[PDB]
């Protein structure tokens, strides 16, 4: 019978957790059934232990769990997010938020999982709500959103109401922890590919593990800069998941004919600030951000041809880029962004 | 200036902490000034990080500065405390408690920390409070049981009221934490000699790092059955600290004439059992209890003799021996137990 002391003796012990103790830990925690200090001792000692990808997806499934689910048969089997985990300390344009409005633009499916900024100046949902774009809305409307506009916005609090108690406790530490892997892990819509940024590059190989044992084809991506983004200033460490499997990558956008940026070419300000840098990247303006947003559209691009087991690595992200520069070249992804507004207003 | 996310984040890092950094800590803790997620952060954390001697020593100089203290001048500078970490799982008789008291009748001033039990049916507070003795004098009484008994008890929670901030957080993650090793660290009256024993085998080195900072001279001890005591069933593990340095030995009681014995002969039960197997031993019953007893009670003789550089370790065991069966056998040790329930009754 599982109880606290035995399953944070085991952690302080450096031991790995029997199958099912994460996720009656995470269960205890979702039902408000545990105390404050519980939880931030389990915080703590599952991080130093060093998680598992077992171990990760039995807390993110026991949110999932819990979470508010879109309706049945809403959401497409090809659908994609484009989230990262934050925590990157560099704060910069919303890349993630930029290159879902373009993808979408491009006929892929995205349903985003995104929240607030936790330490940055302006989160993706900071910089939504600027632009005029709702972003908490139920799983009916997120549903109906996605059929109507291409695109959906599950907000993590709105859909993660549970997740709450956990809340007070990790700003308290004021550390990332274990918990700061579930965000991109834990998509509502159970989307089955996904390009997921993480900021901790000793824990990329997890959360890869994690997709990998559902299957799904994404692309989890560590800028050598610390972004949790596919960076242009230099190199990205890739992780490939693909057939239930993991593949190590290093990426080049010089490969591709992309110039290296400075990182202060791509340096966010707040949500005004943000916002006015999405409208800038959708109406045609060339420069380093724009190239960062295209770039990462393309890895999503990517990870949705993934689906396809006769998807090629090249070809795949030659038509990724094409697809992309094309959605804001002919005015797609300005206007699917509009669209998004009006839609939130109807 | 230091916060509770750069300690943290710097253990969890699997880092040392800066000189200062754990004082600050145990200092906001115990002002009352630290979340309860905060407190079991840092606990849980350095726990995992492996404490240092320095940073132990910190937590319980901060513990010792928000400690009543004993009157000036009311303990002597050769006064010895008997007492363990507990958590050892085993639930003896109260050896410590009882090696106190047979230390006393052979003369050495005794001031004795001590507590209820955590984990065991009956401590050593809960055994004195059996058997008459009042365990809730204040520093005053305290350092009057010293001088006219001749052993003074100072009741950890009378003592270390501000340790309050952290009990319900100890008790909700309900395993050993750091925290574990502070008891024998904080006698208020700071004696510079003591039997000091620690469950945690692995820790006692830390322990007895802490007291070769304070130059004390103290046997730390580690019985390689699990005790923290000096054990009869086997050797034990001792860290001898002398001159301001550590070494650890192995220590062997048959070199004494011990008969090797059984953990079950050593089993203790409630307070009223315990206390009757106090009474026992002073009245001269002979068995596994008494060679536990008598054999504790010359280590803290042989701790006390260290505070000269000029004993020797064989002769201070023989002497220790001899003093501490001849307080039983003459009735002083049982005579000194009746005078202090008498002096607690005025
Ligand atoms: O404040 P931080 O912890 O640094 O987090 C920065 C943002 O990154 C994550 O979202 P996402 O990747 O969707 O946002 P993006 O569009 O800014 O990349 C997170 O939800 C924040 O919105
Ligand atoms: O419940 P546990 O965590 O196992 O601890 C058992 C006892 O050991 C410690 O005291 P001390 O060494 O003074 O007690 P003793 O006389 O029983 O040895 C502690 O303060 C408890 O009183
Ligand atoms: C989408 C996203 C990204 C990161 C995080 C993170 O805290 O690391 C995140 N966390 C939350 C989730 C998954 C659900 C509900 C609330 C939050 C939150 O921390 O605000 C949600
Ligand atoms: C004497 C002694 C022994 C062990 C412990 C321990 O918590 O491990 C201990 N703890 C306390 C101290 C030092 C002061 C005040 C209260 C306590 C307590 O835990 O109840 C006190
Ligand atoms: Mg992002
Ligand atoms: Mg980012
Ligand atoms: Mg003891
Ligand atoms: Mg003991």
């Amino acid at each position: 019978v599982p109880s606290w002391p035995q399953i944070l003796g085991r952690l302080t012990d450096n031991r790995d957790l029997a199958r099912g103790q994460a996720a009656w830990a995470m269960d205890q925690i979702m039902t408000g059934n545990a105390r404050p200090a519980q939880i931030a001792a389990f915080a703590v000692a599952m991080t130093m232990k060093a998680p598992t990808a077992d171990e990760v997806g039995e807390l993110a499934g026991v949110m999932l769990s819990h979470a508010h689910p879109l309706p049945a048969d809403t959401v497409p089997d090809d659908a994609v997010d484009v989230v990262g985990t934050g925590g990157d300390g560099v704060n910069t344009v919303n890349l993630s938020t930029m290159a879902a409005i373009v993808v979408a633009a491009a006929g892929v499916p995205v349903v985003k999982h995104g929240n607030r900024a936790a330490s940055s100046l302006s989160g993706g949902a900071d910089t939504l709500e600027a632009l005029g774009v709702r972003i908490d809305l139920g799983p009916d409307l997120v549903a109906r959103s996605l059929a109507e506009v291409g695109i959906g916005f599950c907000f993590a609090p709105r859909f993660h109401p549970s997740y709450r108690h956990a809340a007070a406790v990790r700003r308290e530490i004021g550390v990332p922890t274990v918990f700061n892997l579930l965000g991109p892990l834990t998509n509502p819509a159970r989307p089955r590919a996904g390009l997921i940024g993480c900021a901790f590059a000793d824990l990329a190989e997890v959360m890869a593990g994690v997709f990998a044992a559902r299957r799904s084809s994404v692309l989890v991506v560590h800028g050598d800069d610390g972004l949790d983004e596919l960076t242009t200033t230099t190199t990205s460490t890739i992780w490939r998941v693909a057939a239930g499997s993991v593949d190590k990558l290093t990426f080049d956008p010089a490969g591709f004919g992309f110039a290296r940026a400075q990182l202060d070419q791509l340096a966010g300000g707040d949500a005004q600030a943000n916002a006015a840098a999405v409208r800038a990247v959708l109406g045609g303006a060339r420069g380093p951000v724009r190239d960062a947003v295209v770039l990462n559209a393309a890895g999503a691009i990517v990870a949705h041809a993934g689906l396809s087991s006769r998807a090629e690595w090249l070809p795949a992200w030659e038509e990724g880029l094409r697809r992309a520069s094309a959605a804001i070249d002919t005015g797609a992804a300005e206007q699917l962004l509009a669209r998004w507004v009006r839609f939130g207003r109807q």
